């Protein structure tokens, strides 16, 4: 596994999130590496998965892809041929450093971040259904009555959160609070049309996705949403077979519920260095991937 990249400081450091190292390559551009590192409940595993970051990143790029036509995004052109090496210091190609990078880096545009979890929600489960549960709300908003665990929504809903201690499920009003009335909308509106299209893409590949987070940026200058951060991976989205779908229980999980559930379940939830044993990393692993190659339709070895 790619746990923590170390660089040498060929590149600053801009960041190390739970998942991703980011470097600076320049002024306006980062090396947005995806390590293997996996966390839940805002803790890092001790253990990594292997090669997650690399399924990040190529599940991203995929559906990069297959929005490129709805959403500006952060990935710089690398132009036919080259690869993002090509685009980094000499150093990095050395295999020292090359074998840490490749395959699980992105050369992305730095852009100025709209400071929601842009989560779209399609179906109710997690902390939706909690809440629904409780009030028959979703981040404050009203829904139908009578829906069951799992069931769909009439329509995807945004349902934004803070970008934290821990994220905070806010309302759609709270979000325009903190981003602007228009931005928000604007938000709202395109993630549920990325997410819906998405969703109706995946559906026929026999996933539902359940709810997924995006991010996006704002490109002030042409006053364009920008998909930034990572797009529709088992660890931004909730990937369940439409085959074994049954409304009212909780679904089997092809993305990072697996391991959320495992760590609640071993009251292991919110502990740091928590060793996952090999069982749950392999099947973690397995789930990702068969996330992967459902959605992509193209297999991952
Ligand atoms: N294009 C971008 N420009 C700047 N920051 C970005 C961009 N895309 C994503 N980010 C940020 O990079 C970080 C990605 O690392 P990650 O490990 O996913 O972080 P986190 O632990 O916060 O989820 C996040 O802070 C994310 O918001
Ligand atoms: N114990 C918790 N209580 C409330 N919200 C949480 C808790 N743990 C994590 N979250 C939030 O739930 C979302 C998913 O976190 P999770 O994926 O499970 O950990 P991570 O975000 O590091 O991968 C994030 O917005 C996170 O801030
Ligand atoms: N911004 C980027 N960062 C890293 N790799 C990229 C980027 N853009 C394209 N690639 C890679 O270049 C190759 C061609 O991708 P594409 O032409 O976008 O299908 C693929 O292997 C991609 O992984
Ligand atoms: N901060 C995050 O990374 C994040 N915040 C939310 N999510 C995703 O948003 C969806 C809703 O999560 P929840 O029901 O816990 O609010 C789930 O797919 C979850 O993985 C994330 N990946
Ligand atoms: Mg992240």
């Amino acid at each position: 596994s790619i746990t923590k990249t170390e660089l040498d400081g060929i590149l600053p450091l801009v960041a190390r999130g739970k998942v991703r190292d980011i470097y600076e390559v320049d002024a306006g551009t980062l090396l947005f590496v995806a390590t293997d590192r996996i966390s839940a409940y805002d803790v890092i595993m001790e253990n990594s998965i292997p090669e997650k970051g690399i399924l990040l990143t190529k599940l991203s790029e995929f559906w990069f892809k297959f929005l490129s036509n709805d959403v500006r995004n952060h990935l710089v052109d690398i132009a036919p041929g080259k690869t993002i090496f090509d685009y980094l210091p000499a150093k990095l190609s050395e295999p020292k450093y090359k074998t840490q990078l490749e395959d699980r880096s992105l050369l992305v545009h730095k852009h100025k971040l709209i400071p929601l979890e842009v989560i779209v929600r399609g179906y109710i489960t997690g902390s939706a259904w909690k809440e629904y549960v409780k009030t028959g709300t979703v981040h404050g908003l009203k829904q139908p009555q009578g829906l069951k665990e799992s069931q769909e929504f009439p329509e995807p809903i945004f349902t934004p959160s803070t970008k934290a201690e821990h994220d905070e499920n806010i309302s759609p009003a709270q979000a325009a609070e903190l981003v602007g009335e228009d931005l928000s909308r604007r938000v709202a509106e395109l993630a549920v049309k990325l997410y819906s299209k998405c969703k109706d893409y995946a559906k026929e590949k026999g996933i539902i996705i359940a709810d997924t987070k995006f991010e996006f940026g704002i490109d002030e200058k042409t006053n364009e949403i920008i998909l930034v951060d990572e797009v529709l991976t088992p660890d931004s989205s909730r990937f369940w077979n439409g085959a074994s779908y049954k409304v009212g229980e909780s679904q089997d999980s092809y993305d990072k519920q697996f391991l959320r559930d495992w760590l609640t379940a071993n009251k292991l939830n919110g502990v740091n260095g928590v060793k996952m044993p090999q069982d749950i990393v392999d099947r973690t692993r397995a789930k990702y991937i068969e996330a992967y190659e459902t959605l992509t339709g193209s297999k991952w070895s």
